[PDB]
């Protein structure tokens, strides 16, 4: 599923990120946008032989099970797939542990490069919410 800005920001709301571990909405929606241009099937290999997963390109190195990335962990004791579902209720479940797990949101290279210091509230802007 390829979601609309608005309307990912209104499920992302309603699954409860919106300020989870202090980051407002826009960081959420922002991040989205640079990690998999807001579709929920998007999956990109890593020179490590890991792979990214889904709306927020959630890594198979530590986070979920995709029986090909030998010597990872599955934190979020999930298949990987479930992360591509166009329901977003794993992806947010997932990334919930992953922004507390020290480090915040730099988790995410693309949010750290491209939504950290800039207007997030912007990526909200005009959503009914
Ligand atoms: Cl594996
Ligand atoms: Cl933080
Ligand atoms: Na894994």
């Amino acid at each position: 599923k390829v979601f609309g800005r608005c309307e990912l920001a209104a499920a992302m709301k309603r699954h409860g990120l919106d300020n989870y571990r202090g980051y407002s909405l826009g960081n959420w929606v922002c991040a989205a946008k640079f990690e998999s241009n807001f579709n929920t099937q998007a999956t990109n290999r890593n020179t490590d032989g890991s792979t990214d997963y889904g709306i927020l390109q959630i890594n198979s190195r530590w986070w979920c099970n995709d029986g090909r990335t030998p010597g990872s962990r599955n934190l979020c004791n999930i298949p990987c797939s479930a992360l591509l579902s166009s329901d977003i209720t794993a992806s947010v479940n997932c990334a919930k542990k992953i922004v507390s797990d020290g480090n915040g949101m730099n988790a995410w290279v693309a949010w750290r490069n491209r939504c950290k210091g800039t207007d997030v509230q912007a990526w909200i802007r005009g959503c009914r919410l």
